[PDB]
């Protein structure tokens, strides 16, 4: 029987550094095994408790200091936990370096985790193999025994011999390279800085490069040949980010290189690893000319928030994953904070905006979960992977960092930095170099830890009475009783009064109701400044007519993240029933001297959830009808977009949206437009450049017709372009040819024209809109064992065929059948978070049409 009942390794031994060396041939998916690790004991054990899974171990067997004599023991082990052990023929006395080695047999997993390996196909031909790692959170003990936690860090060689034409590739810079007598090659690695078990990573299969060599350290993106020739832009990208974490951090990237490395499969496993940065093929090439501004935005930001990774979560890692939420939180930052200083033309502050939004209203449920508390196993390890705590995280830090200065951010994150590199951290550890804020503490960071510990977010009501700021509190709550929900909340806000001269100003609510003086008597008062604080505020009845008022003004007298602020805010509370449905519609009316992409954007959002609820129930002719004037107010700024791609990253994205907008609900000249650019684009065998700003938009309309539908088919299993292929699959399901809609779900979930991966994606789409709604749901349920299969249960695509299929139902008839149907499977499947969360999200419409369908008959 196995020594060792816990799931954490014992404090026992620790590691020092290990060595590994390794036969993986690519062709039979088998490989060489033999580590050597140089632990070290801390206190006595008759064992060494480690984890190792998969390994069919030939000889094993421990040494002391002393000796380099070698001496037989023998492994025990336990696959529950992935552990082994092994029963030491003598003492582990405290304070001595023993080394230890193992030999194994393994296989190459065929998944597309730990050590995996698949097969691609050439341009030219070819059968070609490929295998790498993916070691994230538990996988590294899969492919070598090892104490795979976090907090164990320590040194690593590894050497790996692989045939001539391979390009090896690892952690640490290659130090030596020597043919061996078959034709094999023994490619060795520099031995690794101190870094977590999990980071460790490794490559074998045929590629070129290309790089560049950024003050000291050297830079290059990895490709298979084919066309390396488009990693040109990955790479200027790195070189600049690179040193934009720099001085920032300003600690400097310890490695000699740094590689990044376009992974030929769509299943690629896309990670952290220091100086080994890998990708799926597709969120890496891009091209000036072809691609669009949503692909460079979204490869920029990729690079960004892996480059961060380095100095959040490998040079400063996790004690355990339960505080994983911080480096992804703090990284996901990163991502949006670097681009606006280097990229400022991106408008990457929009993605961001919209990304906290739709956080918030998933924050907002109840199915929500405070961000930190204790993990224990391992469901309860990946349960941490989902990015609405990432997103939540960042969303803390840039509230964090407006309050506190930029400034004052940047040295607490740089003094955190500098105090424990190549260290392991818990949580609170980060809100300590905070409290190095000020001359020395002026206030703690039990601030933050209201808001890790607690579910949601608060609503924040201002009232205002001539002298004032009178400010309360409370959650977020979607309702039909607790209350030690309180929140330490910077006030941001900002006034206009005298002389057309703005007042803004900071303040910390950290009570149930507070209040603020201002200098002025103003008109209209607006808090949180640019939504930096992670909650909604809700006014009373006329400071919420103030600003309205002041919006059909001059409305430029905010920014438009605020302006965008008040159209989310206005209308997910008329949701939450504080507020008639008929003043957000008012806010909007504003919205004829709107020039500004994020709140146009954001209100088309809402407005479209709108229609899409009332078009799923009968209600249609008030759907038409209020799509319609949102159009009227948006009508001069709809007709004035060209199509074309001309123009800033920002006024790209409000011409796209403008123009499908118009297009989804056939209003003006716009169908027509595209319906020529459609013709002539199809005339040509596709051999025509489509404005790629309107190119999802021309193929919809052109997708209406069976023989425009025919062809785009026929470019779907043709051409290349994995980007455009998915405005060609979007349109395909635009249809409102039921029969096609369906036929495209059943091949996809097949595996016939659509790789599976596509379906669920495929799925939202089609029941979105009317003709393919009861049709998606009810291909989810036909198939649900199958969708079981492919999507293990929990895992985020089962996630999104529930939440995609049923998030528009909106009757009590259907809810019931949306329950019935999953409890009468299973119970342990219907009261999974995604089920009830689903079921949860079904009632809300009820209840939203309860308190709003209303009266839009007296208006609308
Ligand atoms: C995996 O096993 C195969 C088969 O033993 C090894 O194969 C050879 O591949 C080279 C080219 O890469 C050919 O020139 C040889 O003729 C092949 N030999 C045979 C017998 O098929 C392969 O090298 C092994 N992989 C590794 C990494 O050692
Ligand atoms: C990546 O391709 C580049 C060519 O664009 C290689 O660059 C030169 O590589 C040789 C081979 O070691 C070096 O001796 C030269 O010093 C490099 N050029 C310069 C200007 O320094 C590069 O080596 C390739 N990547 C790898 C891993 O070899
Ligand atoms: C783990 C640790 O040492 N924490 C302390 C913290 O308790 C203290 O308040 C702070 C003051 O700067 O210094 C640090
Ligand atoms: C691996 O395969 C089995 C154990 O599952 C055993 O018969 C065989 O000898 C093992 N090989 C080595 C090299 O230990
Ligand atoms: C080896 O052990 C000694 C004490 O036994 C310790 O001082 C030393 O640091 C260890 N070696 C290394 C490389 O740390
Ligand atoms: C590889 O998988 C086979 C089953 O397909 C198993 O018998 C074998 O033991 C595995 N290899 C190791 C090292 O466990
Ligand atoms: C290059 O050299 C060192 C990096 O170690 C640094 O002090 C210096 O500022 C760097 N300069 C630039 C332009 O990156
Ligand atoms: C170092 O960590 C300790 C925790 O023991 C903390 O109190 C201290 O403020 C840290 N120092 C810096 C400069 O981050
Ligand atoms: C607000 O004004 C009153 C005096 O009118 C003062 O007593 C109170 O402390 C002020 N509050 C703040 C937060 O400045
Ligand atoms: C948008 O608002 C008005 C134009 O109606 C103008 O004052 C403002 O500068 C415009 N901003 C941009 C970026 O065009
Ligand atoms: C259209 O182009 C494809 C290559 O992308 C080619 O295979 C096909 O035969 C062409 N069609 C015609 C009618 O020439
Ligand atoms: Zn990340």
């Amino acid at each position: 029987l196995f020594p060792w009942a816990q799931i954490r390794l014992p404090t026992a031994v620790v590691p020092l550094r290990y060595e590994l060396s390794l036969h993986p041939n690519l062709t039979s998916m088998t490989f060489r095994g033999s580590v050597t690790i140089s632990v070290q004991a801390l206190q006595v054990t008759w064992n060494i408790i480690l984890h190792s899974t998969g390994h069919n171990i030939s000889r094993v067997t421990f040494m002391s200091a002393v000796s380099s004599q070698e001496k037989q023991a023998e492994i025990l082990e336990y696959a529950y936990h992935g552990q082994i052990a092994i029963v030491a023929p003598e003492a582990l006395l405290a304070g001595h370096n023993y080394t230890l080695k193992i030999e194994y047999s393994a296989n190459i997993s065929s998944s597309y985790y730990g050590f995996y390996g698949f097969s691609y196909t050439d341009e030219s031909n070819e059968k070609k193999y490929f295998a790498a790692t993916q070691f994230e959170p538990l996988a590294a003990r899969s492919a070598f025994p090892c104490f795979d936690e976090p907090a164990f860090k320590a040194t690593f060689i590894i050497k790996i011999i692989r045939d001539e034409q391979y390009t090896a590739l690892s952690n640490m810079p290659k130090k030596s390279s020597v043919v061996l007598d078959d034709g094999l090659v023994q490619d060795e690695f520099s031995e690794s800085v101190k870094m977590s078990t999990y980071l460790v990573a490794f490559i074998v299969g045929e590629m070129k490069n290309l790089s560049q060599d950024v003050n000291g350290t050297l830079v290059s993106i990895y490709a298979v040949p084919e066309k390396i020739g488009q990693v040109h832009y990955a790479l200027e990208t790195t070189v600049k980010l690179l040193e934009f974490f720099q001085n920032y951090f300003e600690i400097q990237y310890p490695l000699k290189k740094l590689d990044l490395v376009a992974i030929p499969d769509f299943e690629a496993g896309a990670m952290e690893n220091w100086g080994l940065l890998t990708f799926r093929e597709e969120t890496l090439l891009y091209d000036s000319n072809t691609s669009s501004m949503a692909d460079r935005k979204l490869v920029t930001k990729i690079i960004a928030h892996e480059l961060a990774h380095q100095w959040f979560g490998n040079l400063v890692t996790m004690k355990w994953w339960n505080d994983l939420w911080l480096n992804e939180g703090f990284a996901t930052f990163m991502e949006y904070f670097s681009l606006e200083k280097i990229f400022k033309e991106l408008s990457s502050y929009e993605d961001f905006l919209d990304a906290r939004f739709k956080t918030m209203k998933k924050d907002s449920l109840n199915s929500s979960h405070p961000i930190s508390s204790s993990v224990q196993s391992s469901e309860q390890i990946e349960e941490m992977f989902d990015s609405l705590s990432y997103f939540k995280g960042s969303s803390l830090l840039l509230m964090l960092k407006t309050y506190l200065s930029e400034d004052v951010f940047q040295h607490a994150v740089v003094l955190y930095l500098h105090n424990h590199s190549y260290a392991s951290i818990q949580s609170d550890d980060l809100w300590d170099s905070f409290n190095e804020v000020t001359n020395q503490t002026l206030d703690v960071k039990r601030m933050m830890k209201t808001w890790t510990l607690q579910k949601g977010f608060p609503l924040v009501t201002v009232q205002k009475k001539g002298k004032e700021l009178f400010i309360q509190q409370e959650r977020f709550f979607l309702n039909m009783s607790d209350t030690s929900y309180l929140w330490h909340i910077p006030l941001s806000y900002v006034t206009e009064g005298r002389n057309y001269s703005k007042y803004q100003s900071v303040s910390l609510l950290d009570k149930k109701s507070g209040v603020i003086n201002l200098t002025e008597e103003v008109l209209w008062v607006k808090v949180n400044i640019n939504m930096n604080g992670y909650y909604i505020v809700h006014y009373a009845d006329d400071d919420w007519e103030a600003l309205i008022h002041q919006l059909k003004i001059n409305p430029y007298v905010l920014s438009d993240k605020d302006r965008a602020n008040l159209i989310n805010n206005i209308f997910e509370l008329a949701g939450l029933g504080k507020v008639p449905l008929k003043r957000a519609f008012d806010l909007i009316n504003y919205l004829g001297n709107e020039n500004h992409t994020a709140p146009i954007t954001e209100a088309l959002f809402q407005t479209d959830l709108i229609y899409n609820l009332l078009e799923k129930l009968g209600y249609m002719d008030l759907a038409s009808r209020l799509v319609t004037r949102v159009f009227k107010l948006l009508q001069n700024q709809i007709q004035q977009q060209t199509w074309t791609d001309e123009g800033t990253p920002s006024m790209r994205e409000l011409r796209s949206a403008l123009l499908e907008f118009a297009c989804t609900h056939n209003l003006g000249n716009c169908s027509t437009t595209a319906m020529k650019l459609f013709d002539d684009w199809m005339a040509s065998n596709g051999t025509q450049s489509l404005p790629t700003d309107v190119m999802t938009t021309v193929f919809k309309v052109g997708a209406k017709t069976d023989k425009g539908w025919s062809f785009l088919l026929g470019k779907y299993i043709s051409i290349g372009s994995e980007a455009e292929k998915n405005k060609i699959l979007e349109a395909l399901a635009s249809s409102e040819d039921v029969r096609k809609l369906y036929w495209l779900m059943k091949s996809s979930l097949n595996g016939d024209n659509f790789r599976t991966q596509k379906l669920s994606f495929i799925i939202r789409t089609v029941g979105r809109h009317f003709p393919g709604h009861l049709l998606a749901w009810d291909f989810v349920k036909e198939n649900w064992n199958k969708l079981v299969q492919k999507f293990p249960l929990g895992s985020y695509t089962i996630q999104n065929i529930v939440a995609g299929s049923t998030y528009l139902f909106s009757t009590k008839t259907h809810l019931s059948e949306v329950q019935a149907f999953f409890e009468n499977q299973s119970e342990a499947t219907f009261r999974l978070r995604c089920v009830q969360e689903a079921l949860e999200v079904i009632q809300l419409n009820i209840q939203w049409m309860e308190k709003n369908l209303k009266s839009l008959t007296w208006w609308l």
